[PDB]
């Protein structure tokens, strides 16, 4: 994902969702399009 269509996708850009603790990156993938 290009950071700017992973902010479109996440809300964030890319270093803002590594800024985001572990558990809430892996609940933003979860919602992504896994569960």
């Amino acid at each position: 994902l290009s950071d700017e269509d992973f902010k479109a996708v996440f809300g964030l850009t890319r270093a803002a969702f590594a800024n985001l603790p572990l558990w809430k990156q892996q609940n933003l993938k979860k919602e992504k399009g896994l569960f």
